[PDB]
């Protein structure tokens, strides 16, 4: 029985200058940064899930025929009741809209709870106290080539994520 979510990527070069710009605009005060590694785009979290519910929500999510599409990366903010600073869209695309409402919506039949969909990428946690928020830097904007379906656990003091599942998007 895991921790389970499905999740979108970022290129290590977008990553990179993702730390380097966090780096740059918040002092370590500011909040604990995410690992440049397990720096993501959540589409649907499934909380934990048994090993037959996992496999049953896997088939589902091979019957997803999405094109891939463009992520660009305009916008950024904080939500303080989550104490969070994040990286966002003004306007997400349309194909990750749709495909997070799928797994949500294939989530949700299955029996795992949900709720509406804000895609966004966390760059620090416990960001109690609200900072000043600047554009991203210029030109991070990538072709979003699959979907990962990943495992979540927690030892020690960290959280780790292992890739399960991957399914491209059609192109």
């Amino acid at each position: 029985p895991q921790r389970l979510f499905f999740a979108i990527d970022l290129p290590a070069e977008i990553r990179e200058q993702i730390i380097h710009w966090r780096a740059t605009h918040f002092p370590p005060e500011a909040g604990r940064p995410v690992a440049a590694d397990n720096l993501h785009l959540t589409l649907a979290f499934l909380g934990e899930v048994s090993a037959e519910k996992e496999k049953a929500l896997s088939l589902l999510a091979g019957r997803i025929r999405q094109p891939g599409f463009t992520l660009t990366l305009d916008d950024a903010g904080q939500w303080l009741r989550s104490r969070v600073v994040w990286l966002g869209m003004r306007q997400p695309p349309r194909g990750l809209i749709q495909l997070a409402n799928m797994l949500r919506s294939q989530a949700a039949r299955s029996g795992c709870f949900q709720s509406p969909f804000h895609p966004h990428i966390t760059l620090l946690r416990d960001a109690s106290e609200a900072v000043t928020i600047p554009p991203p830097g210029f030109n991070w904007s990538y072709a979003v080539t699959e979907f990962t379906l990943y495992a979540s656990s927690f030892a020690r003091g960290r959280t780790r994520y292992t890739p399960l599942k991957r399914w491209a998007l059609t192109q």
